[PDB]
DNA sequence: GGAATCGGCTC
DNA sequence: GAGCCGATTCC
């Protein structure tokens, strides 16, 4: 019942994150990843994420399509 | 009317 | 060609 969704681990904690494959399609090997912020406001992309932090932190060296941090 | 998922357009 | 954003449909 309760998995898909990850904790941030170089975000501030309670950030959370989920990926999901394009399962209908034969093109499939599309996925996406979405971002909930603690107000629980959905986004999606790490362009859409980033605005949300604002200047407040780089995700540079952090990788959404996979959620690491280097 | 809005939200989610899927499709289309641009570089 | 792929990725991201927007539109459409149902309740
Ligand atoms: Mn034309
Ligand atoms: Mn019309």
């Amino acid at each position: 019942d309760k998995q898909g969704r990850t904790d941030c681990p170089a975000l501030p904690p309670g950030w959370k994150k989920e990926e999901v494959i394009r399962k209908s399609g034969l093109s499939a090997g599309k996925s996406d990843v979405y971002y909930f912020s603690p107000s629980g406001k959905k986004f999606r992309s790490k362009p859409q994420l980033a605005r949300y932090l604002g200047n407040a932190v780089d995700l540079s060296c952090f990788d959404f399509r996979t959620g690491k941090m280097m």
